[PDB]
């Protein structure tokens, strides 16, 4: 079943399936599909999910729970399985993020970057280029 | 101050002026937008987060309105004061936008970057560096 906070705003017209926890303050524009398959899905506080943004607890490519912070934008078209994000993140347009990344805070995910990688990106990058092979620091702060 | 059928506004949340605000946006708690100046339009699907200042100032010279456009986002906190927004940018939580910036579309302000300049920026920029001084294009217009 599906848990939203009060005070959250998720539009009728966006898909919602399985085990998910909306925190407060988040925004779910129409036509964003969030399904939590192999597992629960967990979104926190005040993070905005847009049009045709796909977000899902899939099964891997071999044999629980999805985690996400507070502050991150995924924008239109995005698409993440990342089992674990921490907070102030961007995902931008048409931006896979993969099963076996982690990405932690303060990062920026380019726009039609496939991140199908296995790691856990360091704060305040940005990964950039459709490739993406291109990575520099925020040296922003966080509060 | 009008309010479009399907827009959020939040009851702790300030509006002042003739301001106008498109469907789908949402206006949180203790979010303040002033239209001072002149009017503020606001397009469809705006994020307006806690504590974000938005407002149609007089220069500091010696009436024009503010344009936002589409799926933008003012994280907790932070101030804008350009008069012509794009789709799809990101003012990230604390940031300052000024009145002469125009952004475009697809941008990101870094937290807490002070961005007082004359120019567009150009569609999916990024303002980061120690003194937001450094810009990359994650992608061309």
């Amino acid at each position: 079943s599906v848990k939203i906070a009060p005070g959250a705003v998720v539009c009728v017209e966006s898909e919602i399936r399985g085990d998910v926890t909306i925190g407060p303050r988040t925004v779910i524009h129409p036509k964003a599909r969030i399904i939590a398959e192999a597992g629960p899905i967990v979104i926190g506080e005040g993070n905005l999910i847009e049009e045709q943004a796909l977000i899902i607890n899939a099964y891997p490519d071999n044999i629980k729970p999805m985690i996400i912070g507070t502050n991150n934008v995924f924008e239109v078209g995005c698409y993440s399985q990342a089992m674990k994000m921490g907070d102030n993140n961007v995902i931008e347009s048409k931006a896979y993020v993969g099963r076996n990344v982690i990405l932690t805070s303060g990062c920026i995910i380019g726009a039609c970057c496939n991140l199908n990688t296995f790691e856990v990106i360091p704060e305040n990058t940005v990964i950039y280029g459709a490739d993406c092979l291109r990575r520099v620091q925020t040296e922003r702060p966080q509060p």
